[PDB]
């Protein structure tokens, strides 16, 4: 009962903020539908409670937590299983509301994203569009490069992501170099289908 | 009402503290003046608040929150509302009380200010003196010669000004380099009007 | 009473934070018994309260706790009492349940480890089994080498272990230089009863 | 009276730390006896309560509360007000009991520290001691140098010092480098007086 409690406590914090900054109803209706979607009623200290664990405890908690988004992503079909877990203990789970761009175009990029529920749209500054669904990944090339955003990304539905930042990134890629050279590959293939090369990728 | 008994225990720890320090009830008063015009009886955990949202929902806010103060700035009349958001999340209020020193000539500068309400003097080593009010900012040119300040700056009046770090600063015009060009052309044409050139803006 | 109510309240809130997980009952007893060993029932904030006291002070407490410690270390059987005291100031206590693996062969090191008890085993990739209990060390080859881990370590009692991390293990060796020499002279030895030599040693 | 009840909560707190780990009775007085002089019965979060101010009134109340140590201070009585004001800012209070040594010579330097209250004595490896009191500072040449500790300093009574660290020791004189040539020129001197010579301070 201290999670709920914690939920509700935080939330009537939000409530006072938004009622000193006078924000519209309905921007306060979406504040509060994000609240509902993202923590269902419950906050907990994850970092602390963790944080209390020795290491092997700690990754077999997250491996358990996570074996139905384990199970929906190629990228870990058939990797190594401390690459995974690698990944897993670095994820920060973050929800976006239908027409929300997670990504803009042109911008510098500080991180990647995991989709574990939702339909995101990828669209060119052309007007082409590729959805991406459970399972898929988007956001990496840009971490590749050190360059910009090659795409913009705008969630069509809810989505429940998890999200990757480029030193946690450019760590794990260090430990598994293999697996740079396999996220690459992709790159170069989804760029190629833009009407783009980098050759720094190669 | 948290945020109003936040506001309470804080000050009364100050009050504590001042009394502990045998402070002159006439620099509690200042200090008290200070409070009042800073926080004005709230204090709100912003960080804390914004920090359980995702990206677009804090941009939201603060775009909104920070209306009155776009409308009122030249650099962002004609701006990527883009680079406006890029530069609102990074702002830090603060206030001064007639007569402080925001800016001495002749020091190491780490932030830059924009004023939303108030006048401030720019005074030369020579005596000269330029006023400016709502929608200016100053405070950029050490940011970007890296070199020293060129003037000294005193709050005429209560000022409500926002700081931009040195670091938030880089930031921003890596991502935005266009408005370095903007920021530089000003500083050079503000820079001769004082005696100065600095080819390092070039 | 302040430290045993500390525990109960943490435990608690993993309790609900493992319940919220649906973990399995015997997965939460491996939990249960690992806040027993390493906790013991309380809870002590050792950082904040050593942060109240001076530098002389700190090391003294610390020396106290660690002498049974350092009685049984060779490390330190010779050594000088400030490099023993520099190490002691930067230790973290972890403990491992049987079987768990500490180290994992081919991985980056970030840390060494002390035993103060229980039994190890380090495992060659070609199946090669030495055995390690009170007072040895291990994990600080890769350290010295900045390469990866050259065997794997398992718990195969429980282990009580103190940690050292990079960071205060290059700090200390900056500051006592002829113990990098001691750490690569046995680094050396241990290398080669198990097929490998490292010039970057010498 | 929170500062009071701080003072209470934080002491039980280390009883029960000492009670714990089986103190000595003799040395948990040792331990009572260091917090008498450094808290005097009370906490004051210094940090938290100077973070709520601007900048000018924060140097205000610093300077204040440091009028007598700063008249006692040859470094100071000469020196630029705001040079004074950049150190003052950073100092950190700091209580050391007779016999204990504050630096071991031989040892890499992390701080300097100006003497508020007390004598400490200048011990060289050759046995010459050397005493100094109120508005003196140690431990500056190991900062300038990059070097060791040229000199063991042992607290002779009860000393109340501020330490000022390496980073906001190389900082201030960044933007004071006539203050660096100040320090370097008794530096040599000080060097000389004990048989010893660096070209890095010419
Ligand atoms: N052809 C493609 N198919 C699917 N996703 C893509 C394609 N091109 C780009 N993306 C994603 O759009 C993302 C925009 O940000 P990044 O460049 O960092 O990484 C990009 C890719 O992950
Ligand atoms: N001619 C000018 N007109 C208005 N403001 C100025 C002028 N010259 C200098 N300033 C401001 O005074 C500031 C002092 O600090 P900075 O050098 O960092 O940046 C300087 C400018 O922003
Ligand atoms: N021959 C050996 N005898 C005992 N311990 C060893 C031997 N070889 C390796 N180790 C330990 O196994 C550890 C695995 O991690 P490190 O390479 O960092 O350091 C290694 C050593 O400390
Ligand atoms: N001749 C001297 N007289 C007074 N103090 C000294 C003398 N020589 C060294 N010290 C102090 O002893 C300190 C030991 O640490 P540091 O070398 O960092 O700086 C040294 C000086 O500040």
């Amino acid at each position: 009962d201290s999670s709920r409690r914690q939920y509700q406590e935080k939330y009537k914090q939000v409530e006072q903020y938004m009622s000193f900054h006078k924000l519209p109803a309905d921007f306060r209706q979406k504040i509060h539908d994000y609240y509902e979607h993202r923590y269902q009623g419950k906050m907990f200290d994850e970092d602390s409670i963790l944080g209390e664990l020795n290491g092997p405890l700690r990754e077999e908690i997250v491996n358990f937590n996570c074996r139905k988004l384990v199970a929906s992503m190629p990228l870990f079909a058939n990797a190594d299983p401390n690459f995974v877990t690698a990944m897993l203990t670095k994820l920060k789970f973050e929800v976006f509301q239908p027409g929300d761009y997670i990504i803009r175009e042109g911008t510098i990029g500080k991180k990647m994203y995991f989709i574990q529920h939702g339909v995101v749209s990828v669209l060119t500054k052309g007007n082409k569009e590729m959805k991406l669904s459970d399972g898929s990944y988007f956001g990496e090339i840009c971490l590749l490069t050190r360059g910009r955003r090659t795409a913009s990304v705008r969630a069509d539905t809810y989505c429940r992501l998890y999200s990757l930042s480029v030193d946690n990134f450019n760590e794990v890629l260090e430990e598994y170099p293999m697996m740079r050279r396999a996220f690459e590959t992709v790159a170069i293939d989804r760029l190629d289908r833009i009407g783009k090369k980098n050759s720094i990728l190669l």
